[PDB]
């Protein structure tokens, strides 16, 4: 394999305008990076002007007015650079992938089916195709260009830095990587607890698939509680995990507060310093700080660029490796002959195409196919000497191992091989249709017909009527993603697309669609009935094709047997808008849900307060030692900056203090809630009905997958995005406060742009995270279609489509060029503007400030502490305003979470309060006139108005046949489908009105296909009784005859078993599940087939063991029960529900058993 290749080979596919497009983004990235640390040198100069120059007013308000326009320019600058860089970037990046794209299925589609069998899967190939936008959508088409621009972002801000002040910058570029060395430690930290919290969730998913899977048996055996009880203790082992995690998270990034406030108050006192020692300006240090740290940031952003271009340069060395290699296929002549008679006769002097996986294997030794000409020619066989492999030697795929095929006189292997294609027609087993219109789906047989051809193609064999009348038009792009759910529309669609192709070689591979409806018989007059005659190696069914066929041609053992005549028999094994009030009141029912931790919440909260307080300190302590920064006396300076400093010192401690306790208090007030929220929805899902968990959206997976994600979701909408909001709300509080205090109607214009701050900021925040959106979803089209191709490339290779194809993928993929180019202006454009509007508001304000203190109404003092306390008020606005998309997430995952919750439940499991029940019953049970109770697929009707009797203290060994309603009444019983017209009466009475879990604590089961959960063996025996104990388990185990076999192994009954222990044998399990039901200690027993597919002994054991659980009191089995059953004084023999004879074992009437009881017990025998 290859790890990569050069970084330049991914831009094989750059034409002229890519080059432009790349060198102008470039360019355009490299400005936009280099005009931050800019702005910061500009913001010194003014702020010089502003300051140095209190006495001089008109000198300082020309030179504010003229670094007010100073800023216009760079606003502008950044407008036309992050236009550029944005839409060129984006632009470039998808006309290169699409390209690629092209290129890559051209090349796929162009390879034999080798490169697919024994090369590149074609599961490969699909991931690959998807992974293109992995590699160069993402990597050469934005990150690219995120790479330069926060490189040119570095280097700006280290030399702004290193020419403004390079005592500062140098001490500050010490400083950076402290800071740099906490945060890694925080990350590093969060990420390994998050991990370790992540895997706790992904056991407790499993525990609650492992529930829902086994709900048949779960509900039956009231382990209700005990599934919950376990879910709560994994629960808490993943909420102390996440207690562990939010402490480190709190104490982290308290940490990183502490560390950049206590360097910031190093920095300043060493601003003070340079200062004082006339070495440079106040505003210079303040820019050459923040110019250091924005290096810092933008050197460390170019991390995500790095680990883009690394994926992008294996995914590209794998993309060109699948391209650049030449097919051995099209090695041959590809023009010797195209000019031979269409009634061909094909001969094989020995058959070869062992396939190069496997070379040694040689499924076909020697025969030849020696097919007639007009005779319809058919062939049959077992499994592993298929019929398939003739189908690759007719198609010409280049496999000779010892033989030669040769067409009517003629050589394949020197033939043309394109002319061969299309005279060979192909029906295989797969239906291989494509994401692209009917008509196509059709025509792409023979491409140079228009409409008409394809109608009598469609219309001669089989009937497209039904897309006429289709209700979704007469042209459809196969619907979503198939036409025909069934897949015989999918089959003579496949048909009509031959019959567009040239069905002179004709090759029909069956069916393996499942066709045993009038699909089958519409293709007897489709493709059955045609003139010529070839190989047609259909084996669905033993008359079909093969009856009419002049030729059986029996292949086994990779020869032909007898040929000819078609009566003899031939033996084998084939069977034959959305309003808000809604979420505000979602949320403030899970906040009443939450009651029990409002107070660590109201803690975290205060926190929260305390924390954005201290940033507005900070910021304005900040801004105040700017202001002592132009100060003549210098002894004052020095006093003001040691008590900033010490006051910012004290800012540390308490941020490290109340971040550790607001992020600590938060996700400990979310880890409870989210505990809740799972236990809650757990209870829920748990109360409901069986058709419930029958249907599909409630799946297993998906039940695990909606619990985990939903409240994984919520738990963020309420932790630290509302933490956030918090203490953004009281920055923004404590900001406004301090602003209007000094300095009012400066701070009124800073509200007044206040908007276009949060705005920009809130685009710069999206430019960091990233304009493309999903890449993949973008060629979502495209790569379904891509994958399809790939699936079927030996349908594509068949009917020369390929060029077909390609050209209908460059077609789904020129709208998402199109999308990406049109986005990437909008974005650029909106970006520029988002930033002109910025710094003009930045100009306007500072340049309000010099009017104010030019007039004599105020300082420059007050007014720079409020630009600056206002400015990061805004930030925190900016930070509020991106993280609102969560809260609607969040929001949306809160309205699912109370619409599981809130659902209703037909059954309850728990009752309130219903009619008692005694402790020991009489096991008499009457199921009158009971229904097929399957809301899932009301289609079927099994119980018409059927009633069964049990009497007291006997026996029921109902057989009938499968699929009779036979495993359901015991369904019935348990009340997990309730008969709407049965009336079924447990112990005289209805047990709808008696308590529903007393007496699903009161009989037992042993479902078919026994229920193996848990990880021990001993846990599963003990799941029949809440009181298990040990003496209750050895008998049950020793009654069952499952005593024996579980000690044999060391471990016994703390052996590992389950989905992910050792694999068991049915028996075992049969008779676990047996002892389990037996340990319930019931009166009323519930069987199944136990004896599926047993040895001769484990049979014996197995019965005797079922013996003993019918002489113990009332039981029903249903099990086939051929012989010996215990003489059941009643037999149930039902017809698909309908009302008949209740025959018995011991035929006492020997008229309805005769001809079914009887019946199979002699054809077993
Ligand atoms: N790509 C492959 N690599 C290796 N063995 C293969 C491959 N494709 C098919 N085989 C083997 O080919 C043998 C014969 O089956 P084959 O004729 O290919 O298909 P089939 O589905 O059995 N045909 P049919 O009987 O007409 O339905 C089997 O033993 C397969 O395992
Ligand atoms: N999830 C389901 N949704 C709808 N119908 C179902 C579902 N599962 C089973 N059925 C049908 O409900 C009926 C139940 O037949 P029943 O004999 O009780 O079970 P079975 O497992 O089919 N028995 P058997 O064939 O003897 O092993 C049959 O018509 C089933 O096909
Ligand atoms: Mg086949
Ligand atoms: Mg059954």
């Amino acid at each position: 394999e290859i790890r990569g290749v050069a970084f330049k080979e991914l831009f094989r596919f750059a034409d002229g305008l890519d080059y432009v497009l790349m060198g102008i983004g470039s360019v355009g990235a490299f400005v936009h990076g280099c005009s931050l640390p800019l702005f910061l040198r500009f913001f010194a100069d003014l702020v010089n002007s502003f300051g140095s120059n209190s006495n001089n007013v008109e000198k300082m308000m020309e030179e504010v007015l003229k670094y007010a326009l100073y800023f216009l320019v760079v606003g502008a600058a950044i407008w036309a650079s992050s236009w550029a860089e944005i839409s060129c970037w984006m632009w470039s990046g998808e006309r290169q992938t699409t390209k690629m794209r092209i290129k890559y299925l051209e090349a796929a589609l162009n390879q034999d089916i080798q490169f697919f069998d024994t090369e590149v899967r074609t599961s490969d190939v699909v991931f690959a195709i998807n992974t293109d936008a992995v590699m160069v959508q993402d990597a050469i088409s934005e990150k690219l260009g995120n790479f330069i621009h926060y490189m040119a972002t570095f280097v700006s801000g280290f030399i702004v830095g290193f020419t403004a002040v390079w005592q500062l910058a140098l001490v500050t570029l010490a400083v950076v990587p402290l800071i740099a060395v906490i945060g890694g430690i925080h990350t590093t930290t969060l990420s390994k607890l998050s991990n370790k919290s992540q895997e706790s969730l992904s056991q407790a998913g499993n525990i609650v698939e492992q529930t829902v899977v086994q709900i048949r048996v779960v509900m039956a055996f009231v382990g209700e509680s005990r599934a919950s009880q376990a879910y709560s203790s994994a629960l808490k082992i993943a909420q102390k995990l996440g207690y562990k995690t939010g402490l480190a998270k709190g104490m982290g990034l308290g940490a990183t507060y502490f560390v950049v406030f206590c360097c910031y108050a190093l920095l300043l006192w060493y601003g003070g310093y340079l200062v004082r020692h006339h070495l440079t300006n106040g505003g210079l240090a303040i820019a050459t700080m923040f110019a250091v740290m924005i290096g810092g940031l933008a050197l460390g952003q170019s991390a995500p660029s790095m680990a883009a271009f690394a994926k992008a340069k294996v995914a590209a060395a794998k993309i060109f490796r699948i391209i650049d290699h030449k097919p051995t296929i099209e090695r041959n002549s590809e023009s010797g002959v195209e000019l031979d008679s269409v009634t061909g006769l094909v001969e094989l002097k020995n058959v070869d195409f062992s396939y190069p996986s496997r070379p040694d294997v040689k499924i076909l030794n020697n025969f030849c196919l020696s097919v007639p000409a007009g005779k319809t020619i058919a062939l049959v066989g077992s499994s592993g000497s298929g019929k398939s492999t003739v189908v690759s030697l007719i198609e010409r795929f280049y496999d000779p191992n010892s033989g030669q095929v040769l067409l009517d006189g003629q050589d394949l292997k020197t033939l043309k091989l394109r002319w061969l294609r299309q005279q060979i027609g192909l029906v295989s087993q797969e239906p291989a249709l494509f994401a692209t219109s009917i008509k196509e789906n059709i025509l792409l047989g023979r491409p140079d017909a228009d409409q008409v051809e394809i109608e009598e193609a469609a219309r001669v064999a089989n009937a497209h009527s039904f897309i006429i009348k289709l209700p979704d038009g007469f042209d459809t792009q196969v619907g979503e993603r198939g036409l025909q759910l069934s897949g015989g529309q999918k089959q003579r669609i496949a048909i009509a697309r031959a019959m567009l192709k040239n069905p002179a070689i004709l090759l029909l591979d069956e069916a393996t669609s499942a066709l045993d409806s009038e699909s089958e018989k519409l293709v007897q007059e489709a493709l059955d009935r045609f003139m010529i005659g070839r190989t047609t190696l259909i084996i669905a069914h033993r008359l079909s094709t093969i009856r009419k066929a002049d030729l059986v041609a029996v292949l086994q053992q990779g020869s032909v047997s007898e040929i000819g005549t078609h009566d003899e028999l031939f033996s084998k094994g084939e069977n034959g808008k959305l309003a808000f009030k809604d979420q505000a009141n979602s949320f403030w029912r899970l906040a009443k849900m939450n009651s029990p931790e409002w107070k660590y919440a109201l803690l975290g909260s205060v926190g929260s307060v305390i924390c954005g307080s201290l940033s507005a300190f900070f910021a304005y302590v900040l801004s105040a030692v700017l202001s002592v920064y132009y100060n003549p006396d210098h002894e004052y300076m020095i006093k003001q900056i040691d008590k900033y400093c010490y006051l910012l010192i004290g800012l540390s401690s308490a941020a490290l203090v109340f971040n550790t306790l607001q992020h600590s208090f938060w996700d400990i007030v979310g880890e409870n809630l989210t505990k809740r929220v799972r236990e809650k929805m757990l209870s829920a899902v748990l109360k409901n009905e069986m058709a419930w968990f029958d249907q599909e959206e409630n799946e297993s997976a998906r039940i695990a997958a909606r619990l985990a994600l939903d409240a994984n979701n919520v738990r963020s909408a309420i932790g630290d995005r509302i933490s956030v909001i918090v203490q953004n709300t009281a920055l923004m509080l404590v900001a406004c406060t301090a602003g209007f205090v000094l300095q009012w109607r400066l701070a009124l214009v800073l509200v007044a742009v206040f908007p276009v701050v949060v705005a920009a900021t809130v685009l710069q925040k999206m430019f960091m995270t990233g304009f493309s959106g999903d890449l993949e979803a973008a060629h979502a089209k495209g790569t379904q279609l891509a994958g399809e191709a790939i699936a079927n490339v030996r349908t594509v290779a068949a009917f020369n489509s390929e060029a077909k194809i390609v050209r209908l993928y460059t077609a789904n993929l020129e709208p998402p060029l199109k999308r990406c180019f049109w986005k990437g202006q909008i974005a650029g454009s909106g970006y520029g503007v988002a930033q002109f509007c910025l710094y003009a508001s930045y100009a306007l304000g500072l340049w309000y400030a010099s009017w104010l203190v030019k007039h004599g109404i105020s300082d420059f003092s007050k007014t720079i502490r409020v630009f600056m306390v206002l400015m990061v008020s805004a930030n925190g606005a900016a930070e509020t305003l991106t993280l609102a998309p969560d809260f609607i997430k969040g929001g949306q995952a809160m309205r699912s979470v109370f619409e599981l919750l809130d659902r209703k439940t037909e059954i309850e499991p728990d009752d309130p309060d219903t009619t008692p029940v005694p402790d020991r019953l009489r096991g008499e049970v009457e199921l009158k006139h009971i229904d097929f109770s399957y809301p899932s697929r009301p289609d079927i009707q099994i119980f018409r108005d059927l009633s069964l009797r049990a009497r007291a203290g006997k026996t029921l060994a109902l057989v009938g046949p499968s699929g009779c309603g036979k495993s359901s009444v015991i369904s019935l019983i348990q009340r997990f489908y309730e008969p709407s017209s049965g009336r079924v009466m447990i112990d005289g009475k209805d047990i709808r009105k008696y308590n529903l879990k007393a007496i699903r604590k009161h009989i037992a089961i042993v479902p078919q296909e026994p229920c193996l959960f848990g990880t021990t063996i001993y846990e599963n025996i003990a799941y029949g009784h809440e009181c298990a104990t040990e003496a209750e388990i050895i008998q049950a185990a020793t009654l069952a005859s499952a005593h024996k076999f579980i000690s044999a192994l060391p471990e016994g009954y703390k052996t590992y078993v389950g989905e992910r222990g050792v694999q068991l044998s049915g028996g075992q399990k049969q008779r676990i599940a047996i002892a389990r039901a037996l340990v319930r200690k019931a009166e009323i027993m519930l069987l199944d087939e136990a004896t599926s597919a047993l040895d001769a002994e484990s049979e014996r054991s197995v019965q005797e063991a079922l013996d003993q659980a019918c002489s113990g009191r009332t039981s029903i089995v249903v099990a086939h029960r051929l012989s010996t059953i215990r003489n059941a004084h009643v037999i149930a023999v039902i017809d698909d529900g309908k009302v008949a004879e209740q025959g018995s074992h011991s035929h006492l009437l020997k008229n309805h058993p005769d001809g079914i009881y009887a019946r199979m017990i002699q054809l077993q025998r």
